[PDB]
């Protein structure tokens, strides 16, 4: 998928370029590597196991953390966790 | 292999397709892939009026989340990028949705 | 490759500009406008004559292209104590020293 | 190409170097020197085995704690430090 | 003279890159021409029609040569001086 | 086409020869090529004291401003840039010239 988009979230694979809300945002390769996890799987819940098994527990969380930074802190919060399930990207 | 013309233009906005670069009033502007490709569809299609379901329809392939909210959210960035001077390009027809014209 | 007038420096290769020796950036329109006046450095240039060297002599619409980016340029280029960039009332424009 | 331990990542081709997601600078020398960690995460290595590998044993060991001091105000920034001192035996890439 | 030098002033003639005090400057490709003009012609009283043959108004030499001034001699030793009515040199005080 | 090292070092200065980049205790500097050709040379002869006579020699062609005034103005300007840490590895030998060593 050439451009992958969800919402106002954009990812470009060839360039690893990323957009939010139209802004570029500079994101390291695991980073990357795992927004594109949750955008293709955009609705369903991801477990911690799911995404180290795909992406590669607390480096998860971790990066979830950094790119929750990066991408989303505005009004309207796209990077959702439930506990005991894992995380999910959906809009509220 | 070099003899092209790859620009659009409408009146003072200047899109290059193959870099995405694009010039307002002389002055470079940073679009998104979706910000161009919106763009590109009102400069295409200037002095139309589009609903947000063509825009939709045009801008994002059909797999993609199909709400005229993000529509509206992105014409709100594209215009806060590309239509901030005093004569607006980027007109809202309440109701009917959304042209590219002079005033 | 080096075109020059006055303190007005464009590489034809590369796009770009330079005025006073200090860089300028200019788009593709305002380039190829500059570009216009420097190789007719001199000469009066119609507003029709512009317009339709640079677009198209049907570009039209509401408020006339040309002079809007005659204003561009002048504000990127033109701002030396000495103005180059002249207006010919009834006539056009022309790029010559003081 | 891509080489990780914990939030430190490398590309093997273009050599840039992220920590917790952001870019980081270094020297040839300082990559070399992460890229052996990396390698070797888990693992001491003695200040004379470093020294051997990055430069060669008859450089004269003070480059080696001089860089890895380097290399630490770089790169090992987190809450959580990732490069151990381990007296009289070496260092040590790991989680704590 | 791919590096090409007088005192502190560098030039590289295929980057056309300079540097003043192991600065780096940024000249126009025309201020260019004009420091090596200056530079192989290191200690030689230049006249303003002899400049404009080289590098190109005889006032487009004196813009220029104030413009080369600003970028690359403001320092305590000046190296590129006026003698009225003969032209300009570039030589040590 | 590229198995190659064209990188020198001392202590930690770090230099490459292709791009004339260079790194202090793993910061980039960046130098004039003469600055360059001057860092080189103390480098190559790290631990000799070096009058001015023979830097100028080296670090300039022939045909170059022969003055010992020029080599003391330049080893000033990399000293700035090269050798501000507390630990100092380029000397002053009063009446004989410069070195480059661990003090
Ligand atoms: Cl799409
Ligand atoms: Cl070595
Ligand atoms: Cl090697
Ligand atoms: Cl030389
Ligand atoms: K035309
Ligand atoms: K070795
Ligand atoms: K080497």
């Amino acid at each position: 998928n050439v451009r992958l988009t969800f919402a106002d979230i954009e990812l470009d694979e060839e360039t690893h370029e990323v957009w939010k809300a139209g802004q570029p945002v500079s994101l390291s390769p695991t980073e990357f590597t795992l927004l594109r996890y949750f955008v293709i799987n955009a609705g369903t819940v991801l477990s911690k196991p799911k995404i180290l098994d795909h992406v590669w527990v607390n480096v998860v969380e971790s990066y979830v953390s950094y790119l929750r930074r990066k991408i989303d802190t505005g009004e309207k919060r796209l990077l959702h966790t439930l506990r005991g399930v894992g995380y999910v990207l959906r809009e509220p």
